[PDB]
This record gives structure tokens, C-alpha cells and sequence, in this order.
């Protein structure tokens, strides 16, 4: 049953498998993964292919010698299974260099070095087959008002986006960037916060198009926000170019529980509105196997991701396609939210009487919605008690 | 000390100093507010003008008689006053009828209905010397994962705020539209839920240089959000139309705390904000005297809105004028900040050695970001204890 | 498929399929409910009984000639249907005199009047039937702080239900107390903000064996605690005399939906541990069907609370039966958490080598807690995917 | 000006100054810290003391030879300074071991394994002075809703804390021991998450007068509560024994900024309270200097602390000298709130006519309660601006 396939097109990032358990409080409960055997393990599982950080697949400051090995071990690995490498990011937050930001760092050298360390890993994604480019601003922020000039922080960043632009247009490069929000932690507030800021700075970049976002459900629920919702904006958008799925309980530090976990229903909201609109980007589990955990509990985490992922998905297929369901829709006037409010135009909405001086309010606001029944039907499916 | 005068632009929705005490667990405590009274009354205050629903101004379903009798009663008002009208906008929450939303409504008769009842006041704010027309979308929303096609709703949204485009256009009229987000309540997710999701929709709309954001603090806040930075990103996108000042003690319903009240040191950085980046809109009270109080604490109430906005501003201006403090502001590189990354161009930047081959990571690393100093001067001037 | 029936003490306050819709921005959008049309209702949907404020039932301020017909009606639809009236409850916070609180308002003589219209419904509950009195102290506490010395106030809280179980000892009553928490709204902050803070405030009273806690889903969820937690908590100390069962998206105001909606993860994992605890008192539903409705979503989101408790009983009732999971409870050493630490006494324990200087650390450190696989089996049962 | 001395009772964490900045996404920026360097240096800055956990002052696994050094040298620092130790407390979280908690681990040998590390250090800590012994529960609690029978480990908490009281009043030890709760991180959710359930759960406990709360200012904050409301109830409770002081922006990961940043408002109320309820305790600052400074910051940050509590003291008490401010504390009725609400008894309250049928409530209700003024004149104090 809801066994994954590499049509499923589910990916992992090498550092969620391979995180090694060390938190606030904590030291490591779990040895370092060799890429390679992350790479098969995940292809025995049903994956689709695997995402990196720059330092996750080459140890920081490796010899070219060294690199180069790193490297091709890591495309033998992908050449034996067929994993695929859909997208890759640049660590720009773990090495005390970063402990101010990347992009924006208040030191110029920093942001001049970030930029560097960025576009040598691109070179390497395109390589590999990488779509997506992703960036994660974690360490863009500050934990006091006089620290960070917002604006000209948001000018260095427009700067660095502008320039990685520049970049992959002279290179001729497929590649597309997509912003990863989080609202804070590790800085106390983290600039981009949501999908609604990230969507609003790449409308001033340079090269728009070239730029998307890339989701995280834990993130939007860190500020308390509708992941269902924010991704239907990205989509209304056209900037879904990737998404990170994974758990969350609620406004608290960063869980990356495995997906299913954390908020239920919003995972099911979620899942109906990827299948439904038609998404195709990858499915990528940005979570880790919580600590407590060995490497047998490492891996059935992992196909817990997608297991979840596959169980919801066929609950939502099953509520869209039940009669009483699609009646329901009905009932509630979701069709009649579809249809254009004044197609006969300006004019003719200003002439018509109906739409005020003749509407009767107090029918209309006596309509009931019939939303709590249409919701009954999407738990008793999601719960499979139908 | 610290009196406020018209030139502060301080201004105060007629629903503020007039609310009555109604909250979801409790009866109305105050009587109801004549208009005319109230503008009065903010005038010996020192307030700039006044802010109205239609609702709050003409009682619902007024005949053009009685309509005409309470605008002329209110503009009289504002002659002997001298009062200043400089935003309005509808009441499309309050009537049964947009239980299910206004411009987002399922049924398309109340979207036409919505559409109707903005238009007609639009009218008369231009005629009052409204600058700004503001959207509040409290409706607009769901409990419910299946209620609302968000994908749908944006459809319905941005044909709406295109036909307020297109009929203010059409009558040549000068006021621009000012979206105010807010994240939740009284729906369980409100569309637009944040600065940056509406600084996003604006820029698929038809005219987005007639739409700008009236961002409330308190409704960032209810996503846990940085006040002062979506209003720095709003500043960098041009976007700040208008604000809404108040108070909230975090992540829990709507307070409409008097400004000053709630997250102070968050107050205190968004003064500095715009008075440093010349923020020349009005100051404006969405705010709520507490249904503990009687007239007399409405008043001082409000009046602690502005003494506490003047008291911030002397508190920021000073901090921004001591030597220490500038001294320790180029100690943590805020200067440097301001400089163009690359400016020597992608090329320069990927031949300069100096940004990654030769960079000396652990000495940037070593450098300490001297914050915490800023920020004990920051909080010194904060308390006056400098 | 799962109809409620008497047997399962499905209980509804009068205040919840009830509300007529009035939220802080809103009118009402249904008409108000004869207490007696809500009790045959609710019986002929298997509800076990009926709960009620004094106020729902008597409207304030009525003669003791009107009293007497209301509880008249009252008693004889609690005839014809054989509805029970397990709990009851006072309105001390709608009132506008109650604006301060009830038994911790700074005015004595609010103080005083608060206990006189408790003890009068007390009275009416036992004659009822009820066998648990709720207090819920929505307006003890305070926007800002000075306006209440919460000591003090501790003090007359103290007193008020020191009061009160001088009084029903007095009577010879059976009924006893229960305080539901709630951590915010309509107060900034109210006192007793959670089940923690009730359960040690009952500590420190007269009797207070006469005194447990009525813990509501959502308003632990405000705080963003573990509802479950709070409840095995409840039930460890012996004090969950009674219970709110309702949903809650997170930490936001106060949303009272239907129980199931909401975070329906932690809804399981409480349905879990009420039965396998042996929860015998009321399954009792504080929930508010949405405005958006009218009577029939009224009567359908009812429904909804009792059906959802029963897909939720049924599925994890499969999980604990189900031979894998009790495999996978082992597993996990849960069978270990059992058993007691130190059986052997202090001194064996002290001289036990095994438990120091000669215990395996690292090997301990080793074993991995299987979480993640019988999280996956609980996840399993709950979508009915085994 | 604002010069800390001793006779200020400022203590801080060997872990705090200390602090090496390794956060979930970052590598260390400074470097370990002597013990006893940051002993001289604090008090330098003039701190009364300093605390620690076990494993911040004897490396783990240290040979009695090496641990017997470790101790020789603190206390040979602690005589050249005269510094205090009021506090220490174990490390039961960092380890691997106690990936699943100390005392409430599944594993029953970890759970006696925990004890013994409790019980060494606190013959270390009654020897160097410590009277109170912190447990801080920072990994008991769950991912997941079947990993944890939270009654079971409920069970096993208070047979570990009862075990501790058996072993205190064996020794004839006059220390006393302080749960310090916190809601969550690193664990999802962390048993006694509140200032309630801590207190509560000690009242179950054999010898509960061994037994007080040490509060930490942002874990209150990271569920939304009002810390100095949790204050004022465990000083209510007389179970004040500690008291951890830092700051936090809301609800997100635990930040333990210097005290005075975060809710600075809620920093004044807390100090208006510890003083003016005559606390004696510790002003105990578990804190982290941010990972942006170096070592030069980290001292200003923890003279930050002390110079931040010493001007918050400074306006608290001229608040509350200010006679308009106590005027206006009358106005609000707070010293109605002090007055027994029924010292004339059940009966005589049962007979009065004024508490009930001759009780004006509209006259009651029309009574402002004139908080809004008392708070301008608290806010007017705090900003130096009387
Ligand atoms: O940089 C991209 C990734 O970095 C990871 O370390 C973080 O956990 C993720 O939030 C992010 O997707
Ligand atoms: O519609 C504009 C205004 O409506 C008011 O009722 C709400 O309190 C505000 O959030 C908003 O500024
Ligand atoms: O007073 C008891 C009840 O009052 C109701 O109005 C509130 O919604 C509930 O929180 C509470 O259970
Ligand atoms: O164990 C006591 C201390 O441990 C520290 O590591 C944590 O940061 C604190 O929350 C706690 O006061
Ligand atoms: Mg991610
Ligand atoms: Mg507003
Ligand atoms: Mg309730
Ligand atoms: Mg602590
Ligand atoms: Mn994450
Ligand atoms: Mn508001
Ligand atoms: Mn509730
Ligand atoms: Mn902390």
C-alpha cells in the first residue's frame, strides 16, 4: 500500500536523512552519512532524487583535489540508481563568517564572499541537473532594531538577486532561483519572513521571471499563517517553482517534523491543492528525523514523508471526486465564486439596480453558507469513515 | 510637554475613540458617539482630522434624506474645526450579508453589492479631502479548507480592486487605495494576510502605482511578525500609502491597544523608522479605549496615543543625534551596510581574489558585530537614563 | 455510522448551538434559540444532555415571576426527552457592571454581587441535576498593569470559591466546582491562565477536594500547550471533574469550533487517553457553529462534534488494539516508563554501581526510541490507511 | 550611574557569558570560557555570584583526579573574589543519553543513570553554598502523542523529585530545590510546560516544602503568558525560591536575550513586583550574549542586564512614590481590591439586599475604572518622561 515511485517525483535534502542530531541543547545522536549511501538508500526507498547544500556535498574549504573527488563519487552514486538532483542551495548560515547574514551581512568583504561561495555552487547544480537554485536567507535579520538597516538591507539583497541574475543570463543557464521564507530563527526576526514578503521583493528585481519561492509549511505556521493558502497565492502568482514540505505544531522554533505530522488537516488542504492545481514541480521533505531516533528510525522517517504524502493525496482524489462532495461544493456556491463579479463591466455594474438599490440584503444575508457540512464530508474522507 | 498639534498629522477613525464596548463575551459598556462631538472633541486633543466607515458616518440603510442631513451635520464639523478628512473606507464586515466576505464573498450578488457600497463612498471621501482610500477585507477568508478557493478568490480580488482602479481613473478623481492586511479575525484565515502578501497582490493588479498597504501594528504582530521591518519593506517598495498605530501584546485576537501600549521597544524602532526615512502620511489611531473605561478614559486614552508617539519621537531623535551612538553605529558597520556590494560589476567580482580565494573567512569570522553596545544605547535613550 | 446515542454523554451548552453569530465585527446572523426547541434538537441527535449560564436560560433581570416560567418550560422538555443537565454555569462576564472582572473586580460591591448571582443558579443547577458547577473567570484580569495586583486579586478569587464551598457544605449539595482556564480574551490577560494555574490555585483552598478543572481544547491551544498533556495532567492529580471538547487553529482568538476541526492530530491523541484513561464524565461540546451558517449548518456542525469523537474513538481504539502497535510500544520502552525508578529505595539505588560509575553510556545513548515508527502506526490507524 | 554592586543579588550562569554560539544552523563563534575568568570577570562588573551546571564546571566524564582540580580551582576563584554560588543545577539534556529526558525517560536505567548525576552535584553545590537546586526538565517530553504516557512519567517525575527530597533530608542538607519550567524546545513539548503545572505538580509531591519554581521571563513569554501575572502567583503560591531574568520577543524559539530587551513593558511590571513584594532571592540572568558579538560584547551584554534592571527599578519606584500615581491608584479602586470582598461571612453576604435585589448595576457599571490613565502615568514614568 501507498508504496513511493519515482514518478511521485519525492526528494531529499542530503542534510535532512543526514542530520546528526545536534540542536540548542544538544550534541550529536547520530554519525555523519556518506552522501553516497544516502543517495542509494533514498532510491530504495521510492525516491525520485536528492538536494544539497554546497557544504553538505564538499566539506568547507576543500582542495580542488578534494572536491573533485567528493563530486564524482557523488555522480557515481546518482549514475547507478538514477537519482535525479532537481535543486540545490548554498549554505550561507552555518560558519561563524555568516553569523551576520550573507547577502546582507553589515561587512561588505561577507557579502562580496557569500556571493562568490553562491555562484560556484550554481555551476555545480546546472551540472548535475538542477532546475532550482534555492535560497534560504537564514542568517538575513537581526535580534535588535539598531542592528540592520532594513532598507539597505533590502538593497544588498536586490543587489546580490540582481547579480546572481546577471550571472546565470551570461552563462545562458536553465536554472531559476527561489527564495526560501522564514520568519525567524536562528536570527530573532529573518528579513523575507513569508511567502507574501519574498513574492513581494522579487517583483522589484531585475529579472523577475527568473525568480519564485520555495515554501516550507513549518515556516508559514512559525508566524501562525495558512500554508494552504500562502501556496494558492504562489500559485495565483505563477511562483510555485518548488516546495518544502514537512511538520510543524504550531508557533514555536522550527520543528522540520516529518510530513503528515504537526498540522493534519492543513497537510490534507495542502495535498488536494498541489493534485488539483496541477502542480509538477518536485515534493521535497525539508525535515529531520528527530533525534531521538537511530538509523533504522532515520529511514522509516523518510518513507513516513512520503507515505503521508501518498495517503492524503488519495483522500483528497476520493473528496473531489464524491457526488455528495461536488454537491456540496455547489451548496456553498464555490462554482459561483469562480465566475467573474462584473464581466458586464464598470458601467453596467454602476447602472445596475439589482447589485443595490434593489438588493435585497436580508435574503441574501439569511443564505446560509452550508460550510460546516461541506467540511464534515472533507473530515469523514480525510478519516476514511465514509 | 509633549502636546500634540495638527502639524503631528495625528488623526483617529470615528470607530476608535467611538467604540462602544461590544466584544464577543460582553455588552456594549459607553454609549454611542455623535460624529460631530467627536471631531470636536479630537480637535481640543490637538488631532490632525478624523477617518470613517461609511457605516460610521451614515447609519446603514439611510434614506438620501437622512444620509444628507449627517454628512452636512459632519462637514460642518469639520469647518469649525478645521479638521482634516484624510482616509475613509467601507464598512464591508460589520452586516450579516458579509458573513462570507465583501469583494470575496461566494455569492457573486454580495461581491456586486460590496463593489456597489465602495464606490458610493469613494464619492464622498473624495468630496471630504480623503488621500487614501482604504481595504479592509475582515471577511475575506475562512474557517474552513473547502469553504474558499483561494486561486478563485484572487481572481475575485483583483477584479475588484481593478474596478475601483478603473472608476477612479474613469472620474479622474486623485486618491489612491491603501490595502490594510490582517492575518486572522474575524475569519479563522483572512486573504492577504500580512504587508508582504499585499504588497505582492498589488503588483498583479492593472494600475499598482494607485495601490499602496495602511499596515496596522498590531496585525503584523498577531503573526508574531517585526512591525518596523515590513514597514521598512514597505518604505523600500514605496508602498507606505498610510499607517495604523496601536498596541498588542502578542500573538492572541486584536488588541487596539493605544499606541504605546503592547511591544514598547517595537513602538520606539518604528518611530525612529519614519521619522529617519521622512514618513510624511498621517499618523493614524486604529485603536480601542478599553470597554473598562467611561468618556473621560476614552479621552485619555487617545490622548496617550499621540503623547506616546511625540515621547518616542524625542526618545529616537536623540539616540539618532548622540556622537556615542554614531560612533557605535560604524562600530557595528551600518555604514558599511549602505555600500554597494559590487558595485565594480559580476566579472570584477568573479576575478577579485580578495572575495574568495584569498579571503581570510576566520578573521571576518573574529570580528564581534558590537550589537549588543548599540542596542544598551539604544535602550538608554529609550528610558532616558543617558 | 457513528450515531451518538445517550450512552456516550455527548453534552451541548445552550450558549453554543445557540449563538446567533455577534463576533467583535459583526452583527448576528441567526435568530435567538428557545432554550426549549434546543434541548428536543439536540435529543433527537443523541446528545446526552444539555448545559447552560444562568442567563441563557433566565434572561437577566427577569421577575421571579418570569424566572419561574422560564425554568418551568425548561424542566418539562428536560421531561419529554429524558435530556440530562450535568453542569451549569454562570454569566459573569456579558454584563457591562462585570467589566472588571467578577469575583476579582477592583470594586467590592461587584465582588459581592458576583457570589450573589452565582450561588442563586447554584442552587438551580442541583435542583437540575448537575453535578459539577463551572467557573470560568472571563473577565478576571487585566488589559495593563497596574490595573490589577494580582496577589491581591488571588486573594479574592480565594475567597470567592472559599465562599462557595462554604456555601454548598452548608446545603449539604453533592455538586462541586470546576474552573475552566483560559489564558487570554476578552482580557489581555485573565488569571488562571492555564490548567497548570487552576489546578495549583485549587491547592491552595479551603476544601479542595471539592474543586477540579473544566479544560477546554482550544483555550490551552491559545497558549499553544499540549491539550492531551494538560490532561493526563488533569487526570494524574485526580481534578478533571469535567471537559471542553471543541477546535482550535493555533494561537489566535478564541474560535470554538467544532470539536474535531481544529488540530485534529491532538484531537485523537485526546480521544486516546480519555478512553483508555476511563473518562466517565460528560464529553461536553463549547463550540460555536459559524456565523456563515444558518439553523441547519447549526444542527450539521453539532452533529459534527459528536462524530467526530466517535471516528476518533473508533480509530484509536483499533491503534492500541492493533498487535504491531503494542510491538511497537515495547519498542519504545513504554512498557519501561511504567515501571518505578527506584523500587530498591534511595540507598540501593546510592550503592548501585550499574547506575553510575559503571554504566554504559554510549551504549544507552545508542538505542533509538523507534518514535518515528510507531508515530507512523498511529498516523496509519488515524487516516484508516492499515 | 546605574552601577550594579553585590547587594543587588546579580547572579549569572557559568553557561551564559559563557555561551560559545553553536546554534541549530551555526558553529561556535567564540571560544570556551575558564570557568574561572568568568568568575573575576563578573565580578568585576559587580555580580554577586555565579551558577552553574554540573557539566559547565567538570568536564563530562572527568577522573575524580581531574574533577577534584576543577573544583579546587572555582573555589579558589571564588575566595580572591568573595563571589557567591546561590544556585547550581545538572546537566540532563546535552548528553546523547538523555535523548528521550532524564528523569521521565523511557529507559529505566537512563532514569536512575540521571539520579546519580543529580545527586553528585548536589553535594558539590551544598558545599560551595548553593540554597537552591535548580532542575530544569529541559528533554522530558515528546515529539509525538504515543511516545510519552504522560501519567506514567508523571509518576516517575515525582519519584525522582520525591527520591531527591529523601536524599536532601537524609544529608540534613538545608538546599531546597526549583522546577524550572519551560513549554517546549528542545523537546516538542516539555512536561510541567508553565509556572502552573511546575506549582501544581509540586503540591503531589511528599515533602512539597522542599519545593518552589524558578521562572524563567521568555519560557512564560514562549507560551504567551504574562510573566509577571506567573510571578505574582508563585510568590502568591510562596514558592518563589529562584528566578531566571533575559528576554523574549513572543512566541518562537527560546532567544535568552539580555534582561531588559524583549517585552521591556513586561520587564518593568516584573521588576515593580519582585521590589515591591520584597523578593530577596537571586536576580539570576540565564541569558546569551548574541552569536554576533565577540568577547568584548559579551561583557557589555551582561553588564546590560544589571544596568537594565537597576534603571527599570529606578522607575518602578518612582511610579510608584509619584502621588498622582498614587492617586490615580485609588481612582482605579486597587485598594478596593486589597478588602476582603465577604469578611462579614456566608450569611451576612446571603442576607444583604444591597450585594443582590437592591444592587444598582447600571449605576455600578457606569463607573469608569480609569486604567487608562494609571497606565500613561506607568508609561510616562518608564520613559523618564514625569
Ligand atoms: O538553505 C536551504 C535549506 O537550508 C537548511 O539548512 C534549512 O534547514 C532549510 O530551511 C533550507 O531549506
Ligand atoms: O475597514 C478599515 C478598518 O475597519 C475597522 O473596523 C477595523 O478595526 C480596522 O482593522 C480597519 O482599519
Ligand atoms: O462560563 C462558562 C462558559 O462561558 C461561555 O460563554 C464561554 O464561551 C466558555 O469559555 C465557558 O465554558
Ligand atoms: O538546567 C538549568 C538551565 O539549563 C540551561 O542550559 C538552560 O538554558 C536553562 O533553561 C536552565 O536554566
Ligand atoms: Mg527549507
Ligand atoms: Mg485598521
Ligand atoms: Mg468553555
Ligand atoms: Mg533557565
Ligand atoms: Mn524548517
Ligand atoms: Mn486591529
Ligand atoms: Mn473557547
Ligand atoms: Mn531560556
Amino acid at each position: 500500500n501507498y508504496q513511493p515511485t519515482p514518478e511521485d517525483r519525492f526528494t531529499f535534502g542530503l542534510w535532512t536523512v543526514g542530520w546528526q542530531g545536534r540542536d540548542p541543547f544538544g550534541d550529536a545522536t547520530r554519525r555523519a552519512l556518506d552522501p553516497v549511501e544516502s543517495v542509494r538508500r533514498l532510491a530504495e526507498l521510492g525516491a525520485h532524487g536528492v538536494t544539497f547544500h554546497d557544504d553538505d556535498l564538499i566539506p568547507f574549504g576543500s582542495s580542488d583535489s578534494e572536491r573533485e573527488e567528493h563530486v564524482k563519487r557523488f555522480r557515481q552514486a546518482l549514475d547507478d540508481t538514477g537519482m535525479k538532483v532537481p535543486m540545490a542551495t548554498t549554505n550561507l548560515f552555518t560558519h561563524p563568517v555568516f553569523k551576520d547574514g550573507g547577502f546582507t551581512a553589515n561587512d561588505r568583504d561577507v557579502r562580496r564572499y557569500a556571493l562568490r561561495k553562491t555562484i560556484r555552487n550554481i555551476d555545480l547544480a546546472v551540472e548535475l541537473g538542477a532546475e532550482t537554485y534555492v535560497a534560504w536567507g537564514g542568517r538575513e535579520g537581526a535580534e535588535s532594531g539598531g542592528a540592520k538597516d532594513v532598507r539597505d538591507a533590502l538593497d544588498r539583497m536586490k543587489e546580490a538577486f540582481d547579480l546572481l541574475g546577471e550571472y546565470v543570463t551570461s552563462q545562458g543557464y536553465d536554472i531559476r532561483f527561489a527564495i526560501e521564507p522564514k520568519p525567524n530563527e536562528p536570527r530573532g526576526d529573518i528579513l523575507l519572513p513569508t511567502v507574501g514578503h519574498a513574492l513581494a521583493f522579487i517583483e522589484r528585481l531585475e529579472r523577475p521571471e527568473l525568480y519564485g519561492v520555495n515554501p516550507e509549511v513549518g515556516h508559514e505556521q512559525m508566524a501562525g499563517l495558512n500554508f494552504p493558502h500562502g501556496i494558492a497565492q504562489a500559485l495565483w502568482a505563477g511562483k510555485l517553482f518548488h516546495i518544502d514540505l514537512n511538520g510543524q505544531n504550531g508557533i514555536k522554533y522550527d520543528q522540520d517534523l516529518r510530513f503528515g505530522a504537526g498540522d493534519l488537516r492543513a497537510a490534507f488542504w495542502l495535498v488536494d491543492l498541489l493534485e488539483s492545481a496541477g502542480y509538477s514541480g518536485p515534493r521535497h521533505f525539508d525535515f529531520k528525523p528527530p533525534r531521538t531516533e537511530d538509523f533504522d528510525g532515520v529511514w522509516a522517517s523518510a518513507a513516513g514523508c512520503m507515505r503521508n504524502y501518498l495517503i492524503l493525496k488519495e483522500r483528497a482524489a476520493a473528496f473531489r471526486a464524491d457526488p455528495e462532495v461536488q454537491e456540496a461544493l455547489r451548496a456553498s456556491r464555490l462554482d459561483e465564486l469562480a465566475r467573474p463579479t462584473a464581466a458586464d463591466g464598470l458601467q453596467a455594474l454602476l447602472d445596475d439596480r439589482s447589485a443595490f438599490e434593489e438588493f435585497d440584503v436580508d435574503a441574501a444575508a439569511a443564505r446560509g453558507m452550508a460550510f460546516e457540512r461541506l467540511d464534515q464530508l472533507a473530515m469523514d474522507h480525510l478519516l476514511g469513515a465514509r
